[PDB]
């Protein structure tokens, strides 16, 4: 229960300490002391960064604020931003600038103001790195708060992803990419929260873009959105898209995505993916022969439905007994699966027959 006048005097303190003349005087006395003869060298940038960081933090989570206070806060941050940013267009000031960005997005309460903020950030994006990442975070948060401007911000984020010279120069890394796709997923979920038809338009647009090294980014985004909507008319479209998108070293990470897709825990999806893997194994794209079993190695450790566990165990036992008619690589996954279960006492005699056949084949081949 902080009374308001303490906030007012804190604003007075912060506006008094951001004076530049006092900084110049401190620099002059620092020079006098240095020439008179110590850890710090220049106080201006560190003091400014500390003061802006505390300004951002100490007014971060505080709520229940009427109109005059927030409008004057917005005045402070906008005038400081205009004075500061419009001068370095010729180091550590970017952190303070990003603090100003994070503070000013809290002090907005009008949809038109949000639209103006999005327009300015879109203008600055399509051309310091902390400033860009904080701009992306602010765009994501603002889109999360206001569902109206989602269609306004949907293209601005996609055009950068589908087309990034800075990333190309950096390659010759991925944190910005993953935070960007996370913001994309948050924007999509916020949009579909209010409008049940925007997601269909977005998936149609991404399918059209896929039709026309962008496939790697597209596949990663598709995997991220698919795992994002695991709970929720939405799983069937992505299922059919991934079914129809098959077909080239680009197939290495597709099954990697399928391994994560297995986690969702749907009987039909599990049957489809297991049938696809069985067909691939029977045919043996020879290069994928290793990759697929690697996917199994990842699948074996990420199953939580016991029904799926026993079904997978039976399926791989049947696959092993069928392939007997090269076979020494299928044991590690069985060991990993069986190390997660207590010793078995009795079950369906089908399991007993499968185990007996497996041991018979093992002793025939002399693996023991």
């Amino acid at each position: 229960n902080i009374p308001l006048e303490m906030l007012r005097e804190l604003l007075n303190l912060v506006k008094k300490i951001v004076e530049e003349a006092v900084l110049k005087s401190l620099d002059a006395i620092v020079a006098s002391v240095m020439e008179a003869n110590l850890y710090y060298t220049s106080f201006s940038d560190p003091l400014y960064l500390t003061m802006f960081k505390m300004l951002r933090d100490t007014l971060y989570y505080m709520k229940d604020l009427p109109t005059s206070f927030v409008k004057e806060i917005h005045d402070f941050v906008l005038e400081q931003f205009n004075t500061s940013q419009g001068e370095l267009q010729k180091k550590l000031r970017c952190q303070a600038n990003a603090a100003c960005v994070d503070l000013m997005v809290w002090a907005v309460k009008d949809e038109q103001g949000a639209e103006n903020l999005c327009i300015k950030l879109s203008e600055k994006l399509q051309s310091h790195l902390p400033l860009l990442i904080c701009c992306l975070q602010g765009l994501g948060r603002l889109c999360e708060r206001f569902p109206v401007v989602v269609h306004s911000v949907t293209p601005s984020l996609r055009d950068f992803l589908v087309i990034s010279p800075v990333l190309v120069k950096l390659y010759k890394y991925e944190q910005l990419r993953d935070i960007a796709i996370d913001n994309i997923c948050r924007c999509l979920k916020a949009g579909l929260t209010v409008d049940p038809v925007i997601v269909e338009a977005f998936l149609a647009s991404l399918s059209n873009r896929l039709y026309i090294l962008i496939p790697d980014h597209t596949i990663r985004a598709l995997g991220h959105i698919a795992v994002a909507l695991r709970d929720t008319k939405v799983m069937e479209p992505i299922l059919q898209i991934l079914q129809q998108k098959f077909c080239s070293p680009l197939d290495v990470l597709i099954i990697d995505q399928l391994g994560c897709l297995v986690i969702t825990g749907n009987q039909y999806i599990y049957q489809e993916v297991w049938n696809l893997f069985q067909q691939i194994s029977v045919k043996a794209y020879r290069h994928c022969s290793l990759a697929v079993i690697n996917a199994l190695a990842n699948i074996a450790a990420n199953i939580q439905d016991e029904h799926l566990v026993d079904e997978l165990l039976m399926n791989l036992l049947e696959l092993f007994v069928q392939l007997g008619l090269n076979l020494g690589v299928l044991i590690p996954v069985i060991a990993v699966l069986t190390r997660r279960l207590p010793p078995i006492k009795e079950a369906k005699p089908r399991l007993q027959k499968l185990f007996r056949d497996f041991w018979l084949y093992s002793v025939l081949m002399g693996f023991a």
